């Protein structure tokens, strides 16, 4: 077959379905693959695969499903910029580890309250001054409210709670693990971690939540990755400072064209007001375009032009690039300076996610392939989108799952072992690749139900 | 408008689209009707709503949904005897109050054993001679295995399980609301009751499916009821007695067409063997067919025939009768004996159901039109049906509420309070009726989502 | 439901899909009904299917088939007189029992002219001055021919015959049963039925396919009973001779319009020159049409004027009638002097056979139903029909067999256990009816495939 350079050598617009792999040699099973790959410069996930910020795709729900499959998701911009805060809070609230600021009340409260609290917050257990610095007086939950009736909003917490020397509860100053430890040879739900002086809380429900999910992507206080595209105007500088309160980790530069001096004083400006965040610079297609971000300190590249499955934007506007092109061309010099590239738009099935994974893309940032799922958000001024429509796809907990497995068997029978030892090859010469003609990509084609 | 007498005296083929309901005064919220039913002459439900037993539609899970929202589900014969008295366990044990007979252990086993009941079984608390006579020793549950990695298949129970002493446990001879008590005023989950000899089970789970499911259909021993149908061959008298072992409520005699030798001399057979089970006639579209399955005892009627979704039967036998003019001159006769008619095939929205319960039926089987759900089974021998698809249509939890909503609303601004006052009045004249002509039904109509 | 006299004195255009049959008493398994029924005045079949005469439709092979499963098939015009006799000839000449007139040799002739008897004649089985008085010398067959090869052309007889000492041979006088057991209890395959000075022939094949087909019907010669159309022309008279030497027993007298004084012509012409052929007349779609060729001693009628699925007689002429009234408003009339009715076109699966067969028609001649079967033929001038296709429909082998257990079906469930019941039932009232509406016939509808 022909090698990447040579491939792209011929100058010709070559996107994903304009070449294919050559088979290696299976050395393994399908399920010993390694997937590890980087989200950003300091930022490793398990699952190479993110959710797109748009208006009908990523919201927290969509972000916490994303961030349980080891990818991440990123939030969108239609909605306040306090609405976008209480989507980031809700999903580094979904599973916490260390619950250091729980729902507190103080024993002058009434089972009405507590069952307001439920309602709004969602928890139906919360620990009973009613600040954090109370010496507890007790813990209610659903076992102390749930079989009360007509009678919750007049009776006191003084008829339900469970008086404190009646609880198990541990010392400030053991570690997690520890914590974790005691909760489970204590045959109890909630373990007050309290002080000397007898005045935060770790649940069985993350340690469930760590059972039923092993690839979650969670950071260095077991709080789901979370991420928030942030504009480029003057009005950003406030919805950044309300987002970063919420603790985003990663924040991508949302703009049609990156390269520009207005995205480049953006970066200027969060890397060096926020130093430890880590930013995605805005939408390049060029090697020339992403030297500016880089030399701005950016710490990853989203790549793709007018290649999304709702955007005009080459009819609207005639610039753009290739897909497959613009992805190998930039990270090959991407990967130059440790950056990582995020393919977007132009995937349909698992084989373009392959496709792109092994041009060199370090992740791969997917829109309507993940629209109309279960999670999804939903049931002169030029226009450049359109409003289509997507059929019912399920859940993701059931559809990452396939993609994983689709990725995993690509890199089994393309002869890789891990998504490193590929692009390896890749840039070693060691993977082929061949051009299809149209007569080609029409016989590999054809009820189809993949699960 | 016409009264249903007039309307029906035309001797013309109507169907439900060959005619409307005048509306009346509405006196209420939409939310204050009734909509209460009886599937059989000694079984009344809240949900007038029944899932058909079809190979794609109703297996354990559906049935275990719709007896969930008020209905019921009855199961199919594509199976072997063993499947379907084995999905019939599991919808009676899907919810059960006195959990009689646990899934027992001995303090000899192993935490591997515990792990593998919960596999096989599904249970991770279970009680620990093994048998229903051993004096307890402890229990094990989530928070005493769940911990436990790579020694579970060489720990005994002996260094996990929780010593009686240190249990809540409660005299034989309680009631189930006293024993509910004594769970719900000693914060824990499982109370073992035993006899005074210290030799059943009651969960919080089945009141926390209380509390989240107020219309379930239950029995006088909170299990889910559950119908299956049984064929009218001699082989059945096996599969019958395989099944009511696991004390089905309701049985549905499965017949094309239902007036005959066979299915009476089957009747005649479960009203002499089984003298406590009902039984649903075969599919009646006469007066004069149900006459015989009624002198023969039967408890309802199932009525219906070519008129279903997946159904050429008129096409391929040249027999049958419209859908609408069946069900109300059958009901209308049944009606005389107590007997329930229920309005099988036909059903595309909910105006057919709302339509369907006017004109006599005192419930509704639906086939196609809870077929695609989350829920459904699935991802010379002449032919009688087709084998179609049907697009996703959500789960039932989300889609049988819509269905509720609406039939109430149609009850509301037609009038009526209640689904027996409905009845009332159509049968006493006071609601009226008009012919639809095919341009009326063009007009009547027109991206929809309801939802 | 409506007697067939209420629904039709409606007086409006009722085709087969504007009412139904209501079911009745199942009293029997669906094999046990009988499907008797006349063809004509003096012929009786087993299976009321016939073949309409069309050039895509019958020729001999279709007829042959059709007569094995119990029908009847009637030759076409589009040929030579001479090719249509030919055909008859086949039809007649495919299973024979006494073999009359062998394919006979004398010891003279050569092993390649047996050869060529069997490509012209098709048997390679023929005895050996070569006519109707020799005393036999012997026989040859595949098993004294098929080894011989490179000298079939210049080896005489001589060399492979079988002398005739070594033969089994049978006196003349013999009833066909007992030649026939002799046959049987010989081990052999043919047996020369010889006149006592030693000078008719009977096959295994014939006893071996009367074991094959059960319902073949053959003539009282033990030859398939087969039909031919004849015109009203002054020509026609010639092609009724040089078919009837072939023995045709029935003819159907082929027009458009069939009430004239050509057709009375044809009809006193044949009843009085062949006296024992019995004729069908032309089509008639009214009572008052079917006088004048019942007063002509026409032993049958066929029925049906534009409702053919190929013809557009309608669209071109403004003249015809519904095709459910034609047949019930002249079998009404023709019953009364016991001349079966044939209802033509108009059915286009089982159910309108059904139908035809219950309102009075005593057989059912059909189309384009049995076209592009594989035993059908190939692979001013104003016009009347237009030149469609149908999609492969299989052997008839298999397909008439769907047709007989269809219609048993529809006899059972209907509550008819023969086709002379159910007519006399219908003629009674025992047999009930019901108008469908346009939405009732949406309703009754929807990959199939019946087998
Ligand atoms: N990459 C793609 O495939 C693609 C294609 C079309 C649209 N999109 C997305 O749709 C949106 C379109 O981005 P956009 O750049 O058009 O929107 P924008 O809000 O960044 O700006 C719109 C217009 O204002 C200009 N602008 C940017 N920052 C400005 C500032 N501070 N002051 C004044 N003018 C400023 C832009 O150059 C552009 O002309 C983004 O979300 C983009 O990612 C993406
Ligand atoms: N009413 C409708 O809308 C409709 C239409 C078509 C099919 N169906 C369903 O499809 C299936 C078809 O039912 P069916 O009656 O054809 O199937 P079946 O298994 O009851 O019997 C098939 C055939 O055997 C006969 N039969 C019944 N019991 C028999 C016995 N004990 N011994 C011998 N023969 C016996 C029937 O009369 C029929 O001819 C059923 O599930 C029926 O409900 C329903
Ligand atoms: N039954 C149906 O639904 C239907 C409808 C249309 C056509 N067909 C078939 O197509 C063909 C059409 O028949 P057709 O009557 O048009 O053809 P035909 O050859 O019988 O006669 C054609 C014309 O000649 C006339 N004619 C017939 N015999 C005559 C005679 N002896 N002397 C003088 N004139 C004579 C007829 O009246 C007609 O005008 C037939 O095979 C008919 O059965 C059937
Ligand atoms: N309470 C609590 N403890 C956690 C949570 N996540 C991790 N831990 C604890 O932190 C330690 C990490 O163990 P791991 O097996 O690596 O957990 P993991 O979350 O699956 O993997 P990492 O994210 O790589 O730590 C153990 O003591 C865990 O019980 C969490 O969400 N809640
Ligand atoms: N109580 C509490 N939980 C929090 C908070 N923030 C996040 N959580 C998470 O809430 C998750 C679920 O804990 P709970 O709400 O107690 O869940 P539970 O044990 O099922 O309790 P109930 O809701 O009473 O049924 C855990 O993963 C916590 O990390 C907080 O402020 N308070
Ligand atoms: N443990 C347990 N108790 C139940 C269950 N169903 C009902 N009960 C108890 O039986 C009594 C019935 O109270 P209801 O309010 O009528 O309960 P419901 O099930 O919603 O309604 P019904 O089905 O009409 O009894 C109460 O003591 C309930 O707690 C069940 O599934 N499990
Ligand atoms: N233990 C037990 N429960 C049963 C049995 N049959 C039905 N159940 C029902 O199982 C349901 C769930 O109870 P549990 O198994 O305790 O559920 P849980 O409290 O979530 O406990 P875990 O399954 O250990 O997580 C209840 O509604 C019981 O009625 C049985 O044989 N044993
Ligand atoms: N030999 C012969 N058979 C005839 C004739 N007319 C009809 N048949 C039929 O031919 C059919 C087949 O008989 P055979 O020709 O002997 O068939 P076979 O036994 O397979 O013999 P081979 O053709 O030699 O293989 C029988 O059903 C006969 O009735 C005729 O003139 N001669
Ligand atoms: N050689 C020969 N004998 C036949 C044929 N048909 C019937 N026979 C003989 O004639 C007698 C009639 O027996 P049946 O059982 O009535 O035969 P069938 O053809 O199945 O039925 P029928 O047509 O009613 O005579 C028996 O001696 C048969 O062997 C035939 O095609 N060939
Ligand atoms: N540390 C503690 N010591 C003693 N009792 C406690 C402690 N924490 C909570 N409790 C009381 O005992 C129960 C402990 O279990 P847990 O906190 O998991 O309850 P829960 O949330 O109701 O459980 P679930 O949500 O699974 O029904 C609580 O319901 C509660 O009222
Ligand atoms: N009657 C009892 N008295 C004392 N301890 C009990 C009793 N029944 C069970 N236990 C022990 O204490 C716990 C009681 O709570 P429960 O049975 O609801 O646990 P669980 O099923 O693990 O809860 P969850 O499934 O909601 O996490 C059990 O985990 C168990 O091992
Ligand atoms: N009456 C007879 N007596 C003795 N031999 C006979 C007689 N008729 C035929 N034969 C010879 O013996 C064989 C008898 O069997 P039969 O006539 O069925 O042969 P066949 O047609 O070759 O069989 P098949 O076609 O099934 O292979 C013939 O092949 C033949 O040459
Ligand atoms: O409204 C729009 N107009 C044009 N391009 C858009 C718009 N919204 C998102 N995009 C881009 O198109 C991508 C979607 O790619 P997809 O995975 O093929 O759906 C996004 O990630 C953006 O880069
Ligand atoms: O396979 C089949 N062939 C013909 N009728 C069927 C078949 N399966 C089920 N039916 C009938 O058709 C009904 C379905 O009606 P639906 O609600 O309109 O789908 C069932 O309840 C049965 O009465
Ligand atoms: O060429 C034609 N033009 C008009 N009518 C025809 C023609 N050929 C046959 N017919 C009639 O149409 C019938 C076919 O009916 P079918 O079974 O519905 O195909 C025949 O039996 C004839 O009565």
């Amino acid at each position: 077959g022909l090698t990447a350079q040579q491939l792209f050598a011929s100058a010709d617009g070559l996107t994903y379905n304009d070449f294919l792999i050559l088979p290696g040699f299976i050395d393994f099973i399908a399920d010993e693959v390694d997937l590890t790959s980087a989200l950003t410069r300091k930022i490793t996930l398990k699952t190479p695969l993110i959710s797109s910020p748009m208006d009908t795709v990523t919201e927290a729900d969509m972000a916490i499903a994303m961030a349980l499959m080891g990818g991440i998701g990123f939030i969108h911009h239609n909605c306040t910029p306090e609405f976008q805060a209480n989507e980031v809070r809700k999903v580094k609230k979904f599973e916490q580890g260390f619950i250091t600021d729980p729902v507190v009340l103080s024993p002058s409260h009434t089972v009405g309250d507590v069952l307001e609290a439920k309602m709004r917050h969602g928890f139906s257990g919360i620990p009973i001054t009613g600040t954090m610095g109370s010496k507890l007086v007790g813990i209610v939950t659903s076992r102390d409210i749930d079989f009360l009736a007509e009678k919750d909003h007049t009776t006191l917490l003084s008829e339900v709670m469970t008086p404190r020397i009646e609880l198990v509860v541990a010392p400030a100053g053991v570690t997690l693990k520890e914590a974790n430890e005691i909760l489970q040879r204590s045959k109890k739900g909630k373990l007050p971690i309290v002080n000397d002086c007898d005045e935060a809380i770790i649940a069985r429900t993350d340690l469930k939540k760590n059972r039923d999910y092993p690839l979650a992507s969670k950071d260095s206080q077991k709080q789901l990755l979370c991420g928030a595209a942030v504009g480029t105007r003057e009005d950003d500088k406030y919805r950044l400072d309300l987002l970063t309160q919420a603790g985003v980790d990663v924040i991508v530069l949302d703009s049609s064209q990156g390269n520009s001096v207005y995205q480049i004083a953006m970066v200027h400006y969060i890397k060096q007001k926020y130093p430890h965040l880590q930013v995605i610079g805005g939408n390049v297609v060029t090697a020339a375009q992403a030297k500016n971000l880089i030399d701005a300190g950016v710490d990853g590249l989203r790549v793709g032009m007018g290649c999304g499955s709702i955007c005009i934007t080459q009819e609207v506007m005639a610039c753009g690039r290739p897909q497959g092109t613009a992805v190998y061309k930039v990270a090959e010099y991407a990967r130059r300076f440790g950056v990582p590239i995020i393919a977007d738009g132009g995937i349909q099935t698992v084989g373009h996610v392959v496709k792109a994974l092994a041009l060199g893309a370090s992740t791969v940032m997917m829109g309507s392939l993940l629209a109309a799922t279960t999670e999804a958000p939903g049931e002169v001024k030029i226009a450049q989108g359109v409003s289509g429509s997507i059929q019912d796809k399920g859940s993701i907990q059931k559809f990452v799952p396939y993609l994983i497995a689709g990725i995993q068997h690509g890199c089994q029978d393309i002869g890789a072992r891990s998504l490193d030892v590929l692009r390896s090859m890749m840039y070693s010469g060691e993977l082929k690749f061949e051009k299809r003609t149209m007569s080609a990509q029409i016989e590999g084609g054809v009820t189809f139900l993949p699960f």
